[PDB]
């Protein structure tokens, strides 16, 4: 099921965690370029959403508010997760929201292309990154609107 | 996770349901044109699947053997299931086999443009159709090969 509350487009949000609490940032220099980040609020862990249309009906590209750029998961090469250039050129550019089955108040970040959802831990490294697989509370995420 | 042992282009099967063992029909005459049938192999239950690709990377469209027509799920108007001529011209056409979490075996038919899953249970009408929701074993699905 699609997430029922994903901010309408153009609306700023930071993706903050469900369990770490830590957000996303999406910056252009100094790899790596897309991470989590524990600390105060800072203008590169701001997105907003394109909205897909057509064949991309219900996925998203997420855009950074200061840069432009748009994110990537792929599992093809590092970096597994990145930032591009442009409004999402390429089909990894793309993501759905799908709620959580037992947390409806949560999602996870899932790219169609890659078949991968995007995660945060405290623990093993990559701390933050993507994966194929089963599905964890790691993988949770809100969006904190601004 | 998509399954992982998804038909080949041009290989032809059966979309039979893991629990009732019913199969996918989907014929030109006599609504309901796309529903379930509980007895032996007739031709209208044989399907193709055509490959997505760019965009439609890890979505497929589900094309009829012996009529061509496509199936398409979604949820603004009866017949919410049914099929259409071409080869995928609409957004609703285009499905993902999406791997159970714990039957490895079987897999729900998901339609991205819908947020729907199909589902073939024994119990009240309609007993095929769509499903914007919790996951229950009547949405499990085989690939029969022929």
């Amino acid at each position: 099921v699609n997430f029922p509350n994903i901010p309408a487009e153009g609306v700023q949000f930071r993706l903050r965690a469900r369990d770490t609490g830590y957000v996303i940032y999406s910056r252009t220099e100094n790899p790596p370029l897309v991470w989590q980040y524990n600390g105060p609020p800072y203008d590169d862990q701001l997105f907003t959403l394109i909205y897909g249309t057509g064949p991309r009906k219900n996925l998203y590209a997420i855009k950074s508010v200061p840069n432009g750029r748009v994110l990537f998961s792929r599992t093809s090469a590092s970096p597994y997760v990145g930032n591009i250039a442009g409004d999402g050129t390429y089909n990894d550019n793309w993501f759905q929201f799908i709620q959580d089955d037992n947390d409806p108040n949560s999602f996870r970040i899932y790219n169609l292309a890659s078949d991968t959802v995007l995660y945060s831990r405290t623990t093993a490294d990559p701390k933050f990154g993507n994966f194929t697989g089963a599905k964890y509370d790691d993988q949770l995420w809100h969006f904190e609107l601004v």
